[PDB]
C-alpha cells in the first residue's frame, strides 16, 4: 500500500495520500461572506487528511457566484479564515484554500451593484447558481447572462488573485489552489465554447491559457511557487463548458506551460458528476512526463483505484469529494477497510449542521 505514505508537495509534506477535495457547502454568514466557527469544526474533524483543499473561496466579491460561499478578500474574511488554518494546524493537517471566480456562472442579485456578472465573452452558462431565500435557505436560480470583460480589466483580474493570495498567506493557509477548472472564470477563457474573444485572450491555445497562466505567474511572484497548486478539469464537459476539439492536444500545451513555473501541484478533475469517458493510461503518461511536481487525481475515485494508479506511477495522491463529506476520518477507514457511513446528498449544500458535522468517527 502506498496510499498511507508520505509525500513532498511543495512547501509541505502531506503524512499521506488520501486528499480532502474541495467542496462547497454553502455555509457562510452573509452579509459578508464569513467562514463560521462551525465551518472551523468540520474542517477541524478532518485533519488527518493528507491535505484538506477548502471549498472554492472568492477572491474578490465580483467573484461570488452562489450565495453561502465564503471569500477570502476582507479583513473580517481574513481573520475568520486564519481561526480555521489555526484548528487544523492544532490537530497536526495542511489546508490549502481554492480560490476561484466564478465568471458567468452567476446571479445578478449577488454582484456588487446587483449588476451583470463577468466573464470573456457575453454568452450565458445556460445554467443554475444556488442562491438563498428570505428564510435562507439554499434554492436554485437560472444563471444571470454575462457582459465580456474590457481588455483593460483583465490586469485587476489577475491582481484580485494576486492579492487574495497575499491574504491566503496571512491567514495561515499551507497553500493555495486556484480553480482553473469547472466552467468557472479561467476555464471560461480555456474553452473555446465560453471564449469568443477576438483579442489576444482568445482564439488561439496560447491566447485562451493566457490569462490563467499571468494568474499564476502573478502568484508565484506573491508568495511562491511551492505554495501554487492548480485545478484543471481540461478533459470533458463540465457546466455546459466542454473543452474543444483538440482537447488533449490543448491540455498538455497548458500543463507543459505550468511545469515551467515549477509549481506545487497539478490537480486533474476527470469527470463531472454526471460521468465522461476516463483517461487513458496513454494520456496520463503524457501529462505525468509533462508536468515534475505532484499530480492529485479526482473524479469518483475508489481506494483501489488511487492505489493502482499511484503504484503505476502516474499520479502521486487521490482527492476524495463526498467520501470526505460522509467520513471525517476517512483516512483511518481506508486504513482499517472500515465501512463508510452513508452519504446524506440533500444537505450537501446549504443548512448548517446536519448533514456537515454529525457524521461521526469511527
Ligand atoms: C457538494 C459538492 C461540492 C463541490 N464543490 C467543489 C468546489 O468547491 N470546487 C471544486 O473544484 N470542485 C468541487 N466539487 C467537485 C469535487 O471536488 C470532487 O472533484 C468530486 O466530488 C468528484 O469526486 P468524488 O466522487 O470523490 O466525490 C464539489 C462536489 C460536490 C459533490
Amino acid at each position: 500500500e502506498k496510499l498511507f505514505t508520505p509525500l513532498k508537495v511543495g512547501a509541505v509534506t502531506a503524512p499521506n495520500r488520501v486528499f480532502m477535495a474541495p467542496l462547497t457547502r454553502l455555509r457562510s454568514i452573509e452579509p459578508g461572506d464569513i467562514p463560521t466557527p462551525l465551518m472551523g469544526e468540520y474542517y477541524r474533524q478532518r485533519a488527518s487528511a493528507g491535505l484538506i483543499i477548502s471549498e472554492a473561496t472568492q477572491i474578490s466579491a465580483q467573484a461570488k457566484g452562489y450565495a453561502g460561499a465564503p471569500g477570502l478578500h476582507s479583513p473580517e474574511q481574513i481573520a475568520a479564515w486564519k481561526k480555521i488554518t489555526a484548528g487544523v494546524h492544532a490537530e497536526d493537517g495542511r489546508i490549502a484554500v481554492q480560490l476561484w471566480h466564478t465568471g458567468r456562472a452567476s446571479h445578478s442579485s449577488i454582484q456588487p451593484g446587483g449588476q451583470a456578472p463577468v466573464s470573456a465573452s457575453a454568452l450565458n452558462a445556460n445554467t443554475r447558481t444556488s442562491l438563498r431565500d428570505e428564510n435562507g435557505n439554499a434554492i436554485r436560480v437560472d444563471t444571470t447572462t454575462p457582459r465580456a470583460l474590457e481588455l483593460d480589466e483583465i490586469p485587476g483580474i489577475v491582481n484580485d488573485f494576486r492579492q487574495a493570495v497575499a491574504n491566503a498567506r496571512e491567514a495561515g493557509f499551507d497553500l493555495v489552489e486556484l480553480h482553473s477548472a469547472h466552467g468557472y472564470l479561467l476555464h471560461q477563457f480555456l474553452s473555446p465554447s465560453s471564449n469568443q474573444r477576438t483579442d489576444q485572450y482568445g482564439g488561439s491555445v496560447e491566447n485562451r491559457a493566457r490569462l490563467v497562466l499571468e494568474v499564476v505567474d502573478a502568484v508565484c511572484n506573491e508568495w511562491s511557487a511551492d505554495r501554487i497548486g492548480i485545478r484543471v478539469s481540461p478533459i470533458g464537459t463540465f457546466q455546459n463548458v466542454d473543452n474543444g476539439p483538440n482537447e488533449e492536444a490543448d491540455a498538455l500545451y497548458l500543463i507543459e506551460e505550468l511545469a515551467k513555473r515549477g509549481i506545487a501541484y497539478l490537480h486533474m478533475s476527470e469527470t463531472d458528476l454526471a460521468g465522461g469517458k476516463p483517461y487513458s493510461e496513454a494520456f496520463r503518461q503524457k501529462v505525468r512526463e509533462r508536468f515534475h511536481g505532484v499530480i492529485i487525481g479526482a473524479g469518483a475515485y475508489t481506494a483501489e483505484k488511487a492505489e493502482d494508479l499511484i503504484g503505476k506511477g502516474l499520479i502521486d495522491a487521490v482527492a476524495f469529494g463526498r467520501d470526505y463529506i460522509a467520513n471525517p476520518d476517512l483516512v483511518a477507514r481506508l486504513q482499517k477497510k472500515a465501512e463508510l457511513n452513508p452519504q446524506r446528498p440533500e444537505s450537501f449544500y446549504g443548512g448548517g449542521a446536519e448533514g456537515y458535522t454529525d457524521y461521526p468517527s469511527l
